[PDB]
């Protein structure tokens, strides 16, 4: 499947970064797997197909947009503009999440977050990926500079031969329109020779 | 300054992995920072310029020489060349080289066990997470030229042939036409001779 790692604010524990992991199958609808961790702890919890659209009906706002917002909240960067809040106990081990409009905020969703045994597991398989994915995007940067720089000199070359087959074309043509102007000449001119000679047979 | 941080294996503890961090200046050789974790403890050490000299030439290593080991040994070839070893008890941190036939201590450290563990690890997540996401959008920016260019190749190569044809088909053109011209200027020389023999 796939995953997106994200910094996160809580309210509650407000003086450090916590990080919050998303991880799905082929889309978020589908359902997802979510962890937080603090570096030390992680509490993780999974919401199903159904739960997305148990809370996506308690808002009773249209199922498709709920998931949106849950992209937005959940799998991107929380910009200064503070449209999400977020939210957790420790002791009931509950995430919840609001969505700051002007002069207003709702709850966008809630999950429980059970604390796993494995804390340091977790974390050295989220830092194992971040590692692993830097190492194939390293891999694939290589291979498609390779690409880009081998096309440039075959554009640049492409390009020349390309103009200098237009002039070409260009000379042709006007060629062209001048030999069939002459061609036109000379063929009157013959029509008028064979008129001088029959008139004068 | 500069930092790489690397899977590592403790023969103590060999199903587990653990994470190096190495932090220098400008070389290694003007001396690192080394950090050691788990995701739950971590070990920090520092190993001076001096220290890096003095272990160099107690191998009878030439000093650059034994830096580039270094820089194998913790920064980045073939599996388990390098292995490695730390008592949690001593914090004792050593590594050795292995060859076939033979393996030698290639350096050796003390990490004192930090307080704050997890301070540490946060901290290392989100230089990780900074850097994974700066690798993808240059990977990603990178596919998107190749894809361009290559287009644009393609695109340059399938122009250049329809002119290529339309050149060709011109010049016969031109071809059947002087052709003509050649003819018809023939007839009319054989006109003009006539009606000269007739004036």
């Amino acid at each position: 499947g796939e995953r997106k790692i994200s910094r996160i604010h809580l309210v509650s524990e407000p003086s450090i970064t916590h990080f919050l992991q998303v991880s799905w199958e082929k889309t978020l609808e589908s359902g997802f797997v979510i962890t937080l961790t603090d570096g030390h702890s992680a509490w993780t919890g999974t919401v199903s197909e159904s739960e997305i659209s148990q809370e996506a009906d308690d808002m009773a706002m249209e199922k498709g947009k709920y998931v949106g917002e849950l992209r937005k909240a959940l799998l991107s960067g929380a910009g200064p503009a503070d449209v999400y809040t977020f939210n957790f106990s420790k002791e009931s081990c509950y995430f919840f999440f609001e969505k700051n409009l002007k002069d207003v905020s709702f709850r966008l969703g809630s999950f429980n977050l059970e604390k796993v045994e494995n804390p340091a597991e977790v974390i050295r398989e989220l830092i194992c990926y971040c590692l692993d994915t830097t190492a194939e995007n390293q891999a694939k940067n290589e291979h498609a500079n390779r690409m880009a720089a081998e096309a440039q000199k075959q554009v640049k070359s492409l390009q020349s031969l390309l103009k200098d087959t237009q002039i070409q074309l260009d000379d042709a043509v006007r060629a062209n329109d001048d030999l069939k102007e002459n061609i036109a000449i000379v063929e009157r001119r013959n029509n008028l020779l064979q008129a001088e000679l029959e008139e004068l047979r």
